[PDB]
């Protein structure tokens, strides 16, 4: 059975003065990465819809801070009190410049999907290749979907797949029969409604 995730982008502007201000060359970045995660989730039977992409050119709408889980935090929060009442949507990412303290490259909350304040991932862009940055962000709305980390044999014709823990020129992007099993099973078992539409 399909279900149906409308999304949101949310760039910061600490990307806006990474792409000087180049506001088609941020839209042409974050529609490809896209265009890559629409593939990777239609084949857990899960359609994206890009219904909006914001840009915070003027200024932030939040501190975006070097702790990850502040950001995540601060927004999801903003989220909940501001950008749901002006686009529906089921789901929202941030995408910032800002290199995070230690290893992380994005953090989200698990099984959150359709929480107001919960539903939402951050993530780094922290590659020169859109293909990379593209499967972190389809990582973290993974986690979203409650699926977890790879291990084992978990594979996707290779074993190093989306849900790797450790990003790398030779993850695939695609998700494991790992990930494919633990999303649905939770979309089977808690069945959030906002991505029945
Ligand atoms: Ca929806
Ligand atoms: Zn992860």
């Amino acid at each position: 059975f399909q279900r149906y995730m409308e999304i949101v982008i949310v760039v910061d502007h600490s990307m806006v003065k990474k792409y000087n201000g180049d506001s088609d060359s941020i839209k042409a970045w974050v529609y490809e990465m896209i265009n890559t995660i629409t593939e990777s989730y239609s084949y857990l039977k899960i359609d994206i819809s890009l219904s909006g992409l914001e840009i915070w050119s003027g200024k932030d709408l939040i501190d975006v801070e070097a702790s990850a889980g502040n950001t995540l935090k601060s927004f999801g929060e903003w989220r909940a009190k501001d950008l749901i009442h002006r686009i529906s949507h089921d789901n929202a990412q941030l995408l910032t410049a800002t290199d995070f303290d230690g290893a992380t490259i994005g953090l989200a909350y698990v099984a959150s999907m359709c929480n107001p304040k919960r539903s939402v991932g951050v993530i780094q862009d922290h590659s020169s290749v859109n293909r990379l940055v593209a499967i972190t962000l389809a990582h973290e709305m993974a986690h979203n979907l409650g699926v977890s980390h790879d291990e084992g044999s978990c594979s996707c014709g290779g074993k190093s797949c989306i849900m790797s823990p450790s990003i790398s020129d030779e993850t695939i992007k695609y998700f494991s029969d790992c990930s494919y099993i633990q999303c649905r099973d939770y979309i089977a078992k808690e069945n959030p409604p906002c991505i029945l539409n």
